């Protein structure tokens, strides 16, 4: 996942 960047 992209912690901080949920738009990954």
């Amino acid at each position: 996942g992209c912690v901080x960047y949920p738009w990954c």
